[PDB]
């Protein structure tokens, strides 16, 4: 359906473009803005690839687009754990190996953590056969078991139900070793599974979920829809700015040496916007917290999200839960008339 989208250039107006937790001005960072875009790693449907388990799909388009966000934001997440935020990638310029160690890990090939081999095999044990529709949850689910196998990456991934992220329960997950006066702290990729409303989201929700690209942490929103997922990387005005998987492209033939040919891992068309109200309510909204000290800021902004006309929070933080029988599963709303 990307092949043929509408697409405008469409600024050039005062409204803050915020792209993952950075601001940008369209009059003065154009080019600065589309560089953060274009530096993303971004994944499409494929072919061609080796067929997943010996007898199925050696392509994913019409079924994988979740499953192509959640690699989306789950490369980010890595890029930001080996890279940097501050990393942009250019034509032209030689990038760091651990860039091409990262991109590897997508790779259509089941010897890659996060290929779509390996998130679709691992989706069966979620209750998804190769094809289902995976909502954010279940594509955050799988993305938690794969990356136990990353050694490398040594990440931590916790998937907030319930709407509550408990800060005890972070530590426990995190902390390597009993802090001192790598590394001591897991670097934590925070995944939180929301539902905003019944058929749209609430109004309520909008500025708080605008908040939520507005943090140093912010990894963004993936979000869909059947057949239609985004990964959702900022806003501007009343528009989400996303990254679209829905293109198929031929598979890249796996890595002899380190050099991997990445020109279609980089989204370099103008980039997709949708109004926020246009936005199903079935969202997951993560954040990256590298050090123990990230983390700690991170929730001091979500503690300065619990003020002003709205927020309105959609999650709370809180340093401990009585937990002697709860959920998942379990999503909250949170409900007017009538709704």
């Amino acid at each position: 359906t990307l092949r043929f989208a509408e697409f405008e250039d469409f600024p050039e107006t005062s409204e803050p473009v915020w792209i993952l937790g950075r601001k940008y001005s369209i009059f003065t960072e154009k080019d600065e803005i589309l560089s953060d875009v274009a530096s993303r790693l971004w994944f499409t449907y494929r072919k061609n690839f080796p067929a997943i388990g010996g007898t199925g799909p050696t392509s994913d388009t019409g079924w994988g687009c979740m499953l192509r966000c959640g690699q989306m934001i789950f490369a980010q997440a890595l890029v930001c754990r080996h890279l940097g935020r501050d990393w942009r990638w250019t034509q032209r310029k030689r990038q760091p190996d651990s860039y091409f160690s990262v991109l590897n890990a997508f790779i259509d090939r089941k010897d890659s953590y996060y290929s779509i081999h390996q998130i679709a095999q691992m989706g069966v044990g979620e209750g998804k056969s190769i094809g289902q529709w995976y909502g954010p949850n279940t594509v955050a689910q799988v993305l938690k078991k794969l990356a136990v196998f990353d050694t490398w990456s040594s990440l931590a991934v916790h998937i907030a139900m319930d709407n509550t992220v408990v800060m005890e329960e972070i530590r426990r997950l995190c902390r390597t070793s009993v802090p001192c006066a790598p590394s001591p702290w897991r670097p934590l990729v925070l995944l939180i599974p929301l539902r905003l409303g019944l058929t749209d989201i609430n109004e309520a929700y909008v500025e708080t979920l605008k908040h939520c690209f507005m943090m140093p942490q912010s990894l963004g929103v993936i979000g869909g829809k059947p057949n239609s997922a985004h990964y959702f990387i900022g806003y501007v005005g009343e528009e989400l700015i996303y990254l679209d998987p829905h293109t198929t492209q031929p598979a890249v033939e796996p890595t002899d040496g380190c050099f991997i040919p990445d020109e279609s891992f980089h989204c370099q068309h103008p980039p997709c916007r949708m109004s926020i109200a246009e936005l199903d309510p079935s969202i997951a909204v993560g954040f990256f917290c590298k050090t123990e000290d990230d983390f700690n800021d991170w929730c001091q902004q979500v503690k300065k999200l619990s003020l002003l006309g709205g927020a309105l929070p959609m999650f709370e933080l809180v340093e401990q839960q009585p937990s002697h029988l709860a959920c998942p599963d379990v999503l909250n709303l949170s409900l007017d008339s009538s709704d």
